[PDB]
């Protein structure tokens, strides 16, 4: 039987913003997200990790017309043209609800795991991550007769895809077939689209990985993310909805036709069942600063769930007080967690935007990198890792730093060996 | 002594509509261009060609999803996705204006002719080009003691980069040093910019070309283009002004701070003369339907020069009007030369945009590839080859035919053989 494992991506060394705060702590911010993943492990539920990139990432500094040796170039862009700096060495990576998107063996027709690398091109720090993250992918699902890892789509707007944060999967057991849902913020020749915060999903591109990945055409469904909602900061519809199972939790205002959407997925889905949240109770506003859903939605043995949520919905009382209101109610969510990850929240990033979703068979499970693993010894051993290498406090000026390069560079290469991940980074080869 | 030396992109196969024609003349317009490369190599202007690119190209429709054999995959598009075939099948290389950006030797840091090949990367279409247009590159341009080919700045719209269609070079002979002119169409933070069609070229990527050509800083100047052109159907420079030698032919509404760019022009460059076409006498609309700026601005021995025109110019009475006045004018241009380039009109290039012009030293001329320098024999024996593999009638649906593929492929592959290019495509390796 399958299991549905979480991989949560573990914050590199140049976490930093570029809230009012201009001081960033990457050692905390790598120990908030290994509490989280420890915790989760230590209560019954899977848990694996993906590590941090290259950065700052030279190689497209180089691309970019300066020359010279790691350090002159960092010197020279210091020097020249100092913003980039921060543009090449974003810890962005660690959101990997972004990295790809999954399709479980039990949904494709070749029986085999299918991971498509997401191009991540509406944004220029992001688009850098697909060629490492597909590498890193490959080295953690390794063996090629269980796992099959497609390349990110071409890099234009008119194919962006940010990945698993716009999928869902539901149906009743996970290693049952699964209806795969895919939301897209717009798509060419639909006027509908948002106006104020470009759309970086396009329903061209979902398309696209649904073929990659082997999804059988009839559990796949591809759904419009209401254009209002978008605009509103709804950049991902995991910040607006999120599925489990035969579960759908979901704002009112999350889809286009959200009334046709859900009596689909109630005629295909055996024992589905839609949990809206009523914008009375809850306002776009409010599910956008307190990252309502961008929470993570568990199953516990006996059918019973749990919800994972980030401090701001505990800080919010409204919020706080829908979230009571429906752990009393009658539905399969019996408990309620809370995590500080004030970091990653710092930039954008809550309980689901820092994991990815992979249902796995026994067999499978067998067949994934066992260094990935989480356990008490991968847990001391990463802690200590960050203990060593990690700064408690950075600023966008430290970037030029050839220090901070040199420590990175050392810190991944010896992550490298102890994830067993062999020479996967540029600086390696 | 060095000299200009036009690089003009020879038609591809699968030349067509994607007016309202739908039937194309993939052999008319290859001939037709020939004709134009031809006749002013027989004028004593120095000449040469690019070769037209893999179509259809399969190995992106692998990438979206479609597997199977190159066939199987033409035939899963064409009755799944046909709108696939002819996004993956245009002709579009042939506008070499696009493929990258040149400096002279005169004007590198390290006395090399460097060429930066332009993403493309506002149009699907276009993107697909970066790669295989290295190949070629790097296939005539092979001398890496006197030339230095960089590859494409990243595929993001941050970077967007259409290569020479937006530069320029002003300066007294070729092979001084000159004035490099960048023209683009947007920056970051600058809230001026088109409004209606976006700008294909930013700030930032003709400042990363610049960089990569090792251009010398005070032989640089960016400027932005008006926005109001742009909305009008200027998508690039080259179809609303023209450079060439001392002089810049451009319209009145090119440039933002017209003003301000020509006085700079006039103070760093000797004996600079700008020619003005005021909006009275000639519109933007006029412009863009004529494509008058579109046009080769030539130089012969003497110092005199001649403007190379398609049709559309001699079939508008204002237009030419205003050139015969101009031929009559206190100025350079002793001569007007109309081609017909129907074809390629039909889907927006004129005679600049099928050209690359690269100055080049006598020692560099004897270094570039000799099987693709105009003469009569290449003249012969392209023209063969046209006969023998072009059609004369040509539409989308077509696109989906296996003999279509199979005879392009065949064709290339043959081609590569007569420019002595090698294995430079991918369907051969
Ligand atoms: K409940
Ligand atoms: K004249």
């Amino acid at each position: 039987n399958a299991w549905e494992v979480n991989f949560d991506g573990l914050v590199g060394l140049t976490h930093h913003y570029a809230h009012r705060f201009q001081v960033s702590n990457p050692r905390l911010a790598a120990k908030q997200g290994l509490l989280k993943m420890k915790a989760l492990a230590d209560a019954g539920f899977p848990q694996a990790v993906i590590p941090p990139h290259e950065r700052p990432f030279i190689p497209v500094l180089r691309q970019l017309g300066f020359s010279g040796s790691d350090e002159q170039v960092l010197e020279k862009v210091a020097r020249q043209a100092p913003h980039w700096l921060s543009s090449v060495s974003s810890a962005s990576p660690m959101w990997v609800a972004n990295a790809a998107t999954i399709a479980p063996s039990a949904d494709t027709l070749d029986g085999k795991v299918h991971l498509t690398v997401a191009n991540l091109n509406n944004k220029f720090h992001r688009s850098l991550e697909a060629p490492v993250t597909e590498s890193l992918l490959k080295a953690i699902f390794n063996d090629e007769e269980k796992f099959s890892v497609h390349s990110a789509l071409p890099q234009v707007a008119l194919l962006g895809d940010e990945g698993a944060a716009n999928h869902n999967r539901l149906g009743g057991h996970y290693g049952e077939p699964g209806m795969q849902l895919f939301v897209y913020g717009r798509e060419e020749g639909n006027d509908t689209r948002p106006s104020r915060y470009p759309a970086r999903q396009t329903r061209e591109a979902s398309e696209a990985v649904a073929r990659l990945n082997q999804v059988n055409p009839q559990q796949v469904i591809f759904a419009q993310q209401n254009p209002d909602v978008i605009d509103q900061g709804v950049f991902h519809n995991d910040v607006i909805a999120v599925s489990n199972r035969q579960v759908l939790f979901c704002h009112q205002q999350a889809f286009a036709r959200q009334s046709q959407l859900l009596a689909n997925l109630r005629a295909r889905v055996n024992g589905f069942m839609a949990i809206e949240v009523p914008a009375t109770q809850v306002s776009v506003s409010d599910t956008v600063s307190t990252y309502l859903f961008n929470s993570q939605l568990l199953s516990r043995d006996d059918g019973s769930m749990m919800l994972v949520l980030p401090q701001e919905c505990r800080e919010h009382a409204g919020v706080w007080g829908y979230l009571n209101e429906l752990l009393a109610a009658d539905n399969p969510i019996s408990e309620l967690k809370v995590f500080d990850l004030r970091e990653s929240m710092a930039n954008g990033g809550g309980p689901a935007c820092l994991r990815l979703r992979v249902v796995l068979t026994e067999e499978e499970r067998r067949a994934v990198n066992p260094a990935v693993m989480m356990n008490d010894t991968l847990f001391n051993a990463l802690n200590d890792w960050v203990d060593r290498y990690y700064r408690d406090r950075l600023t966008a000026a430290d970037l030029a730093d050839p220090q901070l390069l040199r420590e990175g560079r050392e810190a991944l290469d010896v992550l490298s060996q102890l994830l067993n991940l062999g020479s996967v980074y540029p600086f390696q080869r």
